[PDB]
Order: C-alpha cells, then sequence, then structure tokens
C-alpha cells in the first residue's frame, strides 16, 4: 500500500499548501509545501500508524504547553546546525573567525544593568556561590583592544537556575545577568560565582523525548557571552569551565575547541587582597577577537524572540 | 552552502536521534532519525535562515500553548490523508465501505449519556437553535438492520461551538453528544439542532498559519458519527448538511461523496404533530453500512487523546 506518489496525494499536497492560492506569502507555502511532503512520505516510508500519529500530535502541544520547543531545538542538534552553516558561509566570504561562535540557548534576557568596566554580578542570594573573577580583554578585527565594546553574560546559579527562569522563584531580576562596557583598554571584568551545568526538566516534554532516545538532557557548567561593537559583527558565543563531566557530552552539542576555560584557584592571601575579595576564589580569563562587518553589513546577526524585561 | 552530505553532518544525525544510544525506543529512534535528516536537508535546499528558523520555533511554543496540535493538523490534511491510506489498504483488501470513512476531528469527549433508540441531544439552551430530527438505519455487513449498535452523535450548536470546548463557556455537560443503541430494528432517531459550521478561533496559531497560505479556516456545518458494534470495525464518519456555502471548501477536507445531506424543512401542522415538535422542524435521513472485521479484528480503530468527562 503506497499512494504517496500518485496523482491524487501530490495534488492535494498543492492545495494544502496553498499553492494555486492568490493571496498568502509564497516563501512560506514553499517551506509547508516541502515540510508536508517529506512527512506525508516519511508516514509512508516508515509506516507510521494513526496510532502513533497522534502520539506524536499529542507531543507537540504538550512540547508547546511547557514552552519548551526551544529547548528541544539545541537538544536535536538544530542549533548547533545552524552555526554550522554559518561557518561555512562565513569560510565562503573568507573571513576568519577568531573566536569561534556557538549556540545562544533560549535563556538570554534582555535589560540587564550596564557598567563600565567592572560589575559584580551576583547579588549573594546564593549560599553555595563560589566567587569567580572572569576577565579579559576585547579586541577588534586588527587585534587591537576595543574599548566602548558592549560584552553581554548571563549563567546559573550554583544549582543551575538562571534568573527569570528560577523554578524557586528565588532570583531577583537580572541576578547573574550584566551588560559591561569595555573600558580605555578594551577590558571587561566581573565578579560573580561559578556556574553549576544543569539539564532539562525531568518532567518536561525535551527530557522525555530524549529519554526515548537513550540520551540524557545535561549541559556542561558555562558562561554565555554576547558581544557586540560598531564597526563589529555580533559575537554570540560561550566558555566551558574545563573540567566538567559534560564539557564534551553536551545534550545541546554547544562545546567547541577554544572555548573551554580552566578556573584557576587562588587561596593565597596576596592574591585576594589584590582582588578585593573575601577569602579564597576562583579566576578565569577569556579574551574574544570580533570581525568586522561585510560591506556595513552584520549578515550573521539572529533576530529571534528573547524575553525583555 | 551545502554541508548537509558531508560525514560531519551525517554522523552528527546519527548522534542526535540516539542510533549510538544502547537505551531508547528503536521506532522512536528510526522515526526521529528520518524526520531530522529531512528537515537538516530542507533546511539546506531551501536555504532557510536562522530568522526564518527560530519564527517557526516560535509557532510551535505558540500551537502547543493553544493546544491547537489537533486543530492544524486536519488543516494541514493529515486527518484526510491518513484516512485516504486507510481506504486504499481496505481496498486492496476487497472490503467495499459502503459507508465512507471520513475523519473524527479533535472535538469528541467520552462519556456521553446513553439511550436505546431515542434521545433529545440538546438542551434548548440555543437561542437561533432550529429543531432537526435526526434518524436511520443501521446495516451489517450483510445489509440487514443491526439493533444494538452503538451510534455515537457530536456537534455544534449555531454558533458554532461544541459543548467542552465552548469558548464562551455556556454548555451544560454533554450538551448535543449523545450515545444510541439502535432498537429492534438497527434504528436511531435523535431531537437536537441544526448545528452551524465553525472555524478555527480566529486570533489563533492555526488560522495564523492558513492566512499566510491564503486559505480559510472554517468548516460546513455537519455531524460527527462514531458507530461500532459486535462482528464489525468502528466507524468514523459524518454528515455534511447540504446547502452550506463550505460543503466542498472545507479547510479540513473531510467531505467525501455520498456524506452530503440534505436537511428536508418542515411546516404543516401534520408533520409537527406527528413528530411531537412545537414548531417547524428540519430532518435528515441518514443510514449507516457497518463492515466486518479483518480476522477478527478492527484492523482500522484509531486510539488517539480524547477528551473524557
Ligand atoms: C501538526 C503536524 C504534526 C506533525 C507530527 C507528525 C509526527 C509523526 C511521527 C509520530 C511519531 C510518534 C510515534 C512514536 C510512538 O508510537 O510512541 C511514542 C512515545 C511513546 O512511548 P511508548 O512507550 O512507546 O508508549 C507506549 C506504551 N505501551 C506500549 C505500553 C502502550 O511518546 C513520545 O512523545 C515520542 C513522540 C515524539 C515525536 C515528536 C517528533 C517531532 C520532532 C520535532
Ligand atoms: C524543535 C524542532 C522545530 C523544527 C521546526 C522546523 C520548521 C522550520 C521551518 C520554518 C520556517 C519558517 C519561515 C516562516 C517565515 O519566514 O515567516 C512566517 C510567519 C511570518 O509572517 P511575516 O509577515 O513574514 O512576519 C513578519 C512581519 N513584519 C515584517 C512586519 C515584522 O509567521 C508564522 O508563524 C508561520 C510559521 C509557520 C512555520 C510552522 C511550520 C510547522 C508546521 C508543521
Ligand atoms: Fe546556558
Ligand atoms: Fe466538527
Amino acid at each position: 500500500v503506497k499512494i504517496f506518489n500518485t496523482q491524487d496525494v501530490q495534488d492535494f499536497l498543492r492545495v494544502a499548501s496553498g499553492l494555486e492560492q492568490e493571496g498568502g506569502n509564497p516563501r512560506v507555502k514553499q517551506i509547508i509545501h516541502r515540510v508536508l511532503s517529506d512527512l506525508y512520505k516519511a508516514i509512508e516510508d516508515l509506516n507510521i500508524t494513526s496510532d502513533e500519529y497522534w502520539a506524536g500530535v499529542a507531543y507537540l502541544n504538550q512540547l508547546g504547553a511547557n514552552q519548551e520547543a526551544g529547548l528541544l531545538s539545541p537538544g536535536l542538534g538544530f542549533d548547533h546546525y545552524l552555526d554550522m552553516r554559518m561557518d561555512a558561509e562565513d569560510a565562503a566570504l573568507g573571513i576568519e573567525n577568531a573566536t569561534p561562535r556557538t549556540i545562544e540557548g533560549p535563556l538570554y534576557v534582555a535589560g540587564a544593568p550596564e557598567s563600565v568596566g567592572y560589575a559584580r554580578m551576583d547579588d549573594g542570594s546564593d549560599p553555595n556561590g563560589h566567587t569567580l573573577i572572569l576577565h579579559g580583554t576585547i579586541f577588534d578585527a586588527d587585534g587591537k583592544p576595543l574599548p566602548n565594546a558592549k560584552v553581554e553574560i548571563w549563567h546559573a546559579n550554583t544549582k543551575g537556575f538562571y534568573s527569570h527562569f528560577d523554578p524557586t522563584g528565588e532570583q531577583q531580576a537580572f541576578n547573574m545577568r550584566r551588560s559591561i562596557i569595555t573600558d580605555e583598554n578594551g577590558q571587561y571584568r566581573v565578579r560573580t560565582i561559578l556556574p553549576a551545568g544543569y539539564g532539562c526538566p525531568p518532567e518536561g516534554p525535551t527530557q522525555q523525548l530524549l529519554n526515548q532516545l537513550g540520551r540524557h538532557g545535561n549541559r556542561p557548567a558555562h558562561i554565555h557571552y554576547f558581544v557586540s561593537a560598531d564597526g563589529h559583527r555580533k559575537l554570540t558565543t560561550q566558555i566551558n569551565v574545563a573540567g566538567d563531566p559534560y564539557t564534551y557530552d553536551d545534550f545541546a552539542y554547544a562545546t567547541r575547541e577554544g572555548l573551554v576555560v580552566d578556573a584557576v584557584e587562588h587561596t593565597d592571601p596576596e592574591a585576594i587582597k589584590a582582588n578585593d575579595v573575601e577569602g579564597p576564589f576562583a579566576e578565569m580569563v577569556f579574551d574574544l577577537k570580533l570581525t568586522r562587518l561585510v560591506d556595513g553589513v552584520d549578515n550573521q546577526v539572529v533576530d529571534r524572540p528573547r524575553l525583555a524585561v
């Protein structure tokens, strides 16, 4: 029993897609037509039954009901896949991406407090918080320190929860989220705490599909970065805290060579005093290099729905 | 950019699909692998940008957020495609389906009160409801009246809402929903009102997408049926009220030849008195013929999530 490649189904696909329809958006029709064709065929090829089909439909409802589509997306490799395509294009244009890009993740929040050169991003509400001095230099496309660059950083606390997405509703707005404008020396410096890794909500749809694939839904500890500056393309990346069990086994496949950074521990009272800290602290250094706009155009910025508070 | 056919992407797809993992469900992985492959390839062939991709992801959260996955499904023709497969299968098996099947729709509710032979389906809460006397005979696979058959019926009121899915939340439990056991003659008879067609929620995700395809989200007036009986397969079908502007332009493509029925208008005082009505009423007669089980089993019953009350 095969009917996909019969005139009836083929003409039906054009109808359902609004192809012969006058109004509408041709780009959407084009994509829908292709998607539907593939799904109708996959249904026949894999002999998907109605029982299976409807199970799939129910999954989509609960996926959206839990607002987890942006979480399952990276878990199924789409996010990394899109970065791969962007790298391939940059390679085509002859652009050398000094600091490699990686996925943004679905937890960015716009509207964080902004300051120049330095900033403390945690509010101390975290008990297990281990002080972390993260700092580096921002280089323009010519390798020269770039003053006035906007560095945006966001990460989870020791429980693996981000502010605005903390189920305990324990965090104040923008905790561990800050924008730092680079100083006269193109430097940024922040005092925060070592983030903990985290996984998908165990009861959530993303995690349960993952179970069906025999995969886990964990991410190693990391720190997200957005770096933008005049005449430069917006850099999206993150750094992985070296030593994490899932550094090279992140369910979001975001890890890359050059993004893994070692956290140096300092117990020496001489260090603890230079860096106005109360006691032992970890230190991480990470410089990032930006690329120029391609003819006054940032050909890789992504306009995507992002929570703004 | 062409990287889909590279070993890097191909292996990645197998990893994301968990094909390499030992745990999980092999059937699920098999499907996931195929779907991701097709989508990844589709993203390449159609050069889908990140901006486009993320709009698609946002749309999905939206769809599930409004619980409209089962409404978009029929709109994109899946529901009908599955029926077509079922007909092809029966055809290959030499089963000529006297009463053509059609889609069930996402609005069935299990638990309706049942009675033998007769029942009034509505509670008269509809101001503009027009009385309808609906009746017919259920015939077995041999063409003989089938007493004890279970006829399940559900439909909307004049505003196009079904009980349990009324936005204006205005209906008595199971209003216009009933189960009837055919009498000593395989007959069923109900008193209710003529349903009005209905469209998808105007501001909902299903309608938003249909607009992009230049299509409407309307269904002609219709009445849903479920007919089951020992020794026979469960029949899912419906009847279309003849004369509806959308009779042959249903956005869910459920209309089939032989399911369009004429509602006969009675106004003469004798018809009014015979049928214990209190004024002019419409009458529709519809007989259904069931098919036999295939080697002891119903090879086409569908088990899908259905609201139960
Ligand atoms: C609007 C357009 C709709 C498009 C949807 C089309 C998809 C069609 C493919 C459907 C594939 C689902 C089939 C899988 C299946 O038959 O069952 C899936 C599992 C169930 O677990 P079991 O143990 O097998 O249940 C059974 C327990 N018993 C044995 C005891 C009864 O549940 C799940 O959620 C896994 C399903 C998630 C698949 C999502 C793919 C989307 C990719 C982005
Ligand atoms: C986790 C796995 C997820 C995998 C997802 C795979 C799908 C990826 C392909 C989707 C591509 C989407 C392209 C659609 C698009 O580029 O724009 C779609 C419309 C927007 O209309 P505009 O007028 O352009 O908006 C702008 C108006 N302004 C300019 C005035 C601001 O919005 C919409 O919601 C329509 C989107 C429909 C796509 C849903 C497909 C699902 C069906 C099975
Ligand atoms: Fe993160
Ligand atoms: Fe209906």
